[PDB]
């Protein structure tokens, strides 16, 4: 509808696969070469399923902060035919707070879904479904089961991806330039 839904469309119709674990269907950012994010609680194993098709993970490394907490992301490296898109030039080298954000999701169950959240805080520590967690963004929407991996932009960045919700604010782990450097 606005500038805001056009960066976030880019990025969903070239960056972004189906992921399937055991754990459920997940939005799956595609960073560059064979390289995508998830969350860490979908529990990714030595297969996965991408848009529906079997592939061989090649590694996979859940990420925690130099105090040795939980940041919620997993880098995984896909045995894929196809390369994506290079889009690290779109992550902040820095934690921030944020306006105007939007939230998409693509699954079997929501295709197509964009939700402008609006007002990102840098909101740091959070007890993640009981699990001590940092770099945590925060924004006033009611997000529900299915959200999870979708990918929070501004226009010009994409900043974090859907982690966990308690009914009236969702909650993002930050993506950072630092995490993606080869």
């Amino acid at each position: 509808m606005g500038p805001g839904f056009d960066f976030a469309q880019a990025i969903m119709k070239k960056n972004t696969v189906i992921a399937r674990t055991e754990k459920g269907e997940f939005t799956m950012l595609g960073v560059y070469d064979r390289v995508a994010v998830i969350p860490t609680h979908a529990s990714v194993g030595e297969i996965i399923y991408i848009n529906d098709v079997e592939t061989r993970v090649l590694d996979a490394c859940a990420l925690r902060d130099l105090t040795d907490t939980n940041l919620e992301i997993t880098i995984v490296k896909l045995d894929r035919n196809q390369k994506f898109r290079d889009i690290r030039h779109f992550l902040p080298r820095c934690e921030d707070d944020y306006n105007d954000a939007v939230l998409s999701v693509h699954t079997s169950k929501f295709p197509n879904m964009y939700i402008p959240v609006g007002q990102v805080t840098n909101y740091g520590f959070l007890n993640l479904g009981g699990t001590p967690t940092h770099r945590i963004l925060m924004y006033n929407f009611p997000t529900r089961a299915g959200q999870c991996g979708g990918v929070v932009t501004t226009t010009g960045k994409v900043i974090g991806i859907h982690v966990g919700g308690n009914g009236a604010q969702g909650f993002a782990a930050m993506l950072l330039h630092s995490y993606f450097t080869d």
